[PDB]
C-alpha cells in the first residue's frame, strides 16, 4: 500500500480505505509518456472521457456512468476551478507537466469534500519530493514539440525549493466537427499550446511542524470550430489562463496530525475569432476567482482515527446577477479496526448561499472472513450544487435545490495465488436532477438517474512480465423515461502490459472501447446515434542510453483506429512520440 492522502484528507495506508481507490505515480505516467492529464485518466478503473477531439478540445470525463459534472476533481487537495457554467472541468486543459501523482477514489465522497464528489475523486498531485534538476522534451506527429525544465534543491536545512517550467505544442488535425460549423467547416488542424510556470517554497520549522508556499499558471491557446454565418464572425479560437497560490501549515505528530490550508485561483478564458476579436467583441470572456479556506484535524486512536474540519469557499465571477458565491461547511471522519472489521465513515454539513444548508454521510464496513480475503459493503449519499446557468441564466431559476445520489456499493476482495483483484457492484440513484423545461424556460431539479455498474480488476505476474487488466460494466439510464443516458460506453476492457528486457522497458497498453450512445446535431430536431466502439494499441518503450539519458518512443494508436468519443469530432489516429530526458 501508500499512504495516498485523498479519502480523509490525512496520510493513512490504501489497504486500509474500502473504496476502490487507485494511484497513478510519476514513474508511471513516464512510463506512460502520457502527454495529457486525459491520457492518464482513461487508463483507470470508472472513467470515461470524451473529446471534442485531439489534444486541447474540451473534454468530459464519466466516473461509473455519472455526468461528467459529477466528479470532483482536486488539484492538491483543492476544487478546481472549472470556469464558466457547466461542472465539466475538462482536464484537457490542466498541464500534465505539473502532474506528480494523482490519487483517484471512485464512490461517493461528498461528506469530506462537498460537492461533486458522486462519481469518485480526482485528486492530482504537482508535489515531489525527489531532488535534482532534470532536462527533456519531444517531438512528434504533428509537429508535436515539447520542452522543459525541472528542479528541486534544497537552501539549507528544512528548506527547499521547486520550479519548473514546460512548453508543449502541437499544429493537431482537423476534427471536422459536423454539427458545429453550421455552414462550411475548418479543413484546418486545429492545434494546442501551453506554456507553464511552477514554483514551490517547502519548509519545516521541525520534524512535526511543516509549511509551504506554491505559486503556478499556464497559458493555453487551442483553436476549435463554432457555427458559421458567412458574416457575421467565427469563434474559432480560445485562449485561457489560469494561476493558482496556496500556503499551508502543517504539523504531522505522533498522534495527533493538523492541517491549515490556503488558497486562491483565478482564470480568465476568452473565445474567439480571430481577426479583430479580442476585444471586439464579439469575444466571450469567463473569468472566475476562487478562493478557498481548511483547516482539518485528525488523530490516531485505536487502530482506528478520528477526524474533523471545517472548509470555507468563494466564488465570484465576473459577468449584473451571478458573481459572487460563497460555501461553508463542517464534517467528521472516523476509521476503526476490530478484529477482521474495519469501519470507515464520514459526515458533512455544508450551508450553500444559493441554496442554504444540504448534508451528506457515507458509511463501509468490511470483514476479512479469510487471510486475504476480504468482503466489503456500503453505502452513501452525495450532492452537486447548482450552476449559475442553471441558477441565474436565460431560464435560469435561482432557487433550485442540489443534485442529490445515493449509492450501494458491495465489494470481494482478494489475493489468490500471487493475483491481486476485486470485484464490485454499484447501485447509484440520482435525483432532484436540473432540468429545463421547455415547458417554460425555466430549470427546476425533476429528474433522475439509476445507474447499476460492475468492476473488476486483477494485477499479476507471470514473466518478467506484468499484467495489469481491468473490465467496467456501466448501465446509466433515465429512470423516468428508462433510456440510457448519452455519451457513455455501457462497456469498457482495459489491459496493460509491463516488461524489461534487455535495457529496454516495454509497454503495450491496450482498451476497448465498448459502443455508446450521442446526438446527431448535423440536424434537427437532433436525432440519437449509436457509435460501435473500439479498440486501441500503443506501444511505448524506454531505454536508459546512459545513466542519465533515458530516450523514449511512443506509437499511439498502433493500428489505425478510427473512430469518436463524440460523434463528429476526429480523434487522434496513429502519433508517434520521441522524447528524452537526461538527469543531474
Ligand atoms: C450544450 C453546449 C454545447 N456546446 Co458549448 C457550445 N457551443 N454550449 C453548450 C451549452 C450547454 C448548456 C447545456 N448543455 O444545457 C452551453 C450554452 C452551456 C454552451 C457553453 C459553451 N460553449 C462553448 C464551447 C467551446 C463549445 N461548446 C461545445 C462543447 C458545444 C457542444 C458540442 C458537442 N459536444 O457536440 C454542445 C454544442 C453539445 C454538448 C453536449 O450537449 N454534450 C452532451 C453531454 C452528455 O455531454 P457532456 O460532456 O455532459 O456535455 C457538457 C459539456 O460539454 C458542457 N459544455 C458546453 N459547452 C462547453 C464549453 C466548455 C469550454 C466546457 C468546459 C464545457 C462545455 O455542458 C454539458 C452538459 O451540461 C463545442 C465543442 C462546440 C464548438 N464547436 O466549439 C465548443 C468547444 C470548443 C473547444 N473544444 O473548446 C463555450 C466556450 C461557448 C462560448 N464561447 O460561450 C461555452 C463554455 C461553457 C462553460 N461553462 O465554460
Ligand atoms: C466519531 C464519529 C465517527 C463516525 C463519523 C461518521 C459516521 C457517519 O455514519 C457512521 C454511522 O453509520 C454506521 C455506523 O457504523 C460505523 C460508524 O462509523 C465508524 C467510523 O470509523
Ligand atoms: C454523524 C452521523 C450522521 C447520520 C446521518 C444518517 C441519518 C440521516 O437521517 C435520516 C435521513 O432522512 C432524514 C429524514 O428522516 C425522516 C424525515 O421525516 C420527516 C420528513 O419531512
Ligand atoms: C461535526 C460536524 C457534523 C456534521 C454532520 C452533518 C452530516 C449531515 O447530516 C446527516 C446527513 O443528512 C442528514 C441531515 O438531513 C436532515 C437535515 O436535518 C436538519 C434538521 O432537521
Ligand atoms: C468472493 C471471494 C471468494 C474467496 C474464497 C477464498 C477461499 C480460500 O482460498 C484460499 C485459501 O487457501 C487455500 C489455497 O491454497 C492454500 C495455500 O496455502 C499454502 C499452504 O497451506
Ligand atoms: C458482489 C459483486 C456483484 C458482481 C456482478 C456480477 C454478478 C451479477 O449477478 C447478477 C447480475 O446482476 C444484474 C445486474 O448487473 C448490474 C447490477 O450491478 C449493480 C446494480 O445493483
Ligand atoms: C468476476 C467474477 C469472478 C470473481 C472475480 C474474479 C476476479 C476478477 O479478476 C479478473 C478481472 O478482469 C476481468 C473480470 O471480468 C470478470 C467479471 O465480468 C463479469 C461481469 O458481470
Ligand atoms: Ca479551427
Ligand atoms: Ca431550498
Ligand atoms: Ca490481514
Amino acid at each position: 500500500d501508500t499512504l495516498v492522502v485523498t479519502a480523509n484528507r490525512f496520510e493513512q495506508p490504501r489497504s486500509t480505505v474500502l473504496a476502490p481507490t487507485t494511484v497513478v505515480t510519476r514513474q508511471d505516467i513516464d512510463r506512460w509518456q502520457s502527454t495529457s492529464v486525459n491520457d492518464v485518466l482513461r487508463r483507470l478503473p470508472g472513467v470515461d472521457i470524451t473529446q471534442n477531439g485531439g489534444s486541447g478540445q474540451l473534454s468530459s470525463i464519466f466516473i461509473r456512468g455519472t455526468n461528467a459534472s459529477h466528479v470532483l476533481v482536486l488539484i492538491d487537495g483543492v476544487r478546481l476551478n472549472l470556469a464558466g457554467v457547466s461542472g465539466s472541468a475538462d482536464l484537457s486543459q490542466f498541464p500534465i507537466a505539473l502532474v506528480q501523482r494523482v490519487e483517484y477514489i471512485r464512490g461517493p465522497r461528498s461528506a469530506v469534500y462537498g460537492s461533486d464528489a458522486i462519481g469518485g475523486v480526482v485528486n492530482i498531485i504537482t508535489t515531489r519530493d525527489e531532488p535534482g534538476t532534470e532536462i527533456s522534451a519531444g517531438w512528434g506527429s504533428n509537429s508535436y514539440q515539447n520542452y522543459d525544465v525541472s528542479t528541486q534543491q534544497q537552501l539549507g536545512d528544512k528548506t527547499r525549493v521547486t520550479l519548473l517550467g514546460d512548453y508543449a505544442h502541437t499544429h493537431g488535425y482537423d476534427v471536422v466537427a459536423y454539427g458545429n460549423t453550421g455552414t462550411q467547416a475548418q479543413t484546418d488542424n486545429d492545434g494546442f499550446l501551453s506554456k507553464t510556470l511552477y514554483g514551490a517554497l517547502e519548509h519545516n520549522f521541525t520534524d512535526a511542524w511543516s509549511g509551504f508556499v506554491r505559486g503556478y499558471g499556464y497559458d493555453n491557446r487551442t483553436n476549435y470550430d463554432a457555427y458559421y454565418s458567412p458574416g457575421s464572425p467565427l469563434l474559432d479560437t480560445r485562449k485561457l489562463y489560469s494561476q493558482s497560490w496556496d500556503a499551508g501549515l502543517r504539523y504531522n505528530g505522533e498522534l495527533i496530525k493538523s492541517q491549515l490550508i490556503t488558497s486562491y485561483s483565478h482564470s480568465k478564458d476568452y473565445n474567439y475569432d480571430p481577426h479583430y476579436g479580442r476585444y471586439d467583441s464579439s469575444a466571450t470572456l469567463d473569468e472566475m476567482k476562487q478562493y478557498t479556506v481548511q483547516w482539518a484535524n485528525n488523530v490516531i486512536v485505536g487502530h482506528g482515527s478520528i477526524g474533523a474540519g471545517v472548509d470555507w469557499q468563494k466564488q465570484t465571477t465576473t459577468p449584473e446577477d451571478g458573481y459572487d458565491q460563497r460555501n461553508t461547511g463542517i464534517y467528521l471522519t472516523g476509521l476503526q479496526q476490530v478484529g477482521d472489521f474495519t469501519f470507515e465513515g464520514a459526515a458533512r454539513s455544508d450551508d450553500n448561499s444559493q441554496f442554504g444548508r444540504h448534508g451528506t454521510w457515507q458509511t463501509s464496513a468490511g470483514w476479512e472472513f479469510i487471510e486475504g480475503y476480504r468482503f466489503i459493503a456500503s453505502y452513501g449519499t452525495s450532492y452537486k450544487a447548482p450552476n449559475l446557468g442553471q441558477l441565474y441564466g436565460f431560464y435560469g431559476n435561482p432557487n433550485l435545490d442540489p443534485e442529490k445520489s445515493k449509492q450501494w456499493e458491495g465489494a470481494f476482495e482478494g489475493l489468490t495465488a500471487g493475483v491481486n483483484w476485486r470485484i464490485s457492484g454499484y447501485r447509484n440513484d440520482v435525483s432532484d436532477l436540473i432540468d429545463y423545461d421547455d415547458h417554460t424556460l425555466k430549470y427546476y431539479n425533476e429528474g433522475k438517474a439509476r445507474i447499476k455498474g460492475v468492476e473488476a480488476t486483477a494485477n499479476f505476474d507471470t514473466g518478467p512480465l506484468t499484467h495489469t487488466v481491468s473490465y467496467d460494466y456501466v448501465d446509466a439510464r433515465n429512470a423516468i423515461t428508462d433510456t440510457p443516458l448519452l455519451r457513455r460506453a455501457k462497456q469498457q476492457v482495459k489491459y496493460q502490459l509491463d516488461w524489461q528486457l534487455y535495457d529496454f522497458d516495454w509497454g503495450i497498453t491496450y482498451q476497448y472501447l465498448g459502443t455508446r450512445y450521442d446526438k446527431d446535431y448535423s440536424s434537427y430536431p437532433y436525432q440519437t446515434v449509436k457509435m460501435g466502439g473500439v479498440s486501441l494499441w500503443d506501444l511505448a518503450v524506454a531505454y536508459p542510453v546512459t545513466s542519465h539519458l533515458t530516450v523514449r518512443g511512443k506509437i499511439a494508436n498502433l493500428f489505425d483506429k478510427d473512430y469518436e468519443t463524440v460523434y463528429g469530432y476526429q480523434t487522434a489516429g496513429r502519433e508517434y512520440t520521441l522524447s528524452g530526458s537526461y538527469t543531474f
